[PDB]
């Protein structure tokens, strides 16, 4: 079909993937982060990254769409807001793209 079959929902994924390490990342970021400031850095990153990798633009847009959706409604102070931002950072992580975050 195609090379690099990373995009899939097969049983038992490659590399050390666990909830312990995952929750840890979100726990560290959620510890204290700013959506307003992060939105700028994230928006600028995706914008430039998209120009370099248009093939991933589709996936990148999805992540931003989620973060922007919550950011558009500055009032919902819950897990949805933290998940929106964290979801984007996690998306890029899997993509395996050296970005100014990790």
């Amino acid at each position: 079909s195609m090379d690099k079959e990373w995009i899939s929902k097969l049983p038992k994924s490659p590399e050390p993937w666990t909830p312990e390490q995952e929750e840890a990342f979100l726990k560290r970021f959620a510890e204290k982060v700013d959506p307003e400031e992060t939105l700028k850095k994230l928006e600028e990153w995706i914008k430039e990254n998209i120009k370099k990798y248009p093939e991933y633009k589709d996936e990148l847009e999805v992540a931003y769409n989620s973060a922007k959706l919550f950011l558009e409604s500055p009032l919902v102070e819950g897990p949805g807001k933290v998940r929106a931002i964290g979801r984007v950072l996690w998306t890029i992580k899997r993509l395996n793209i050296d970005s100014p975050f990790v």
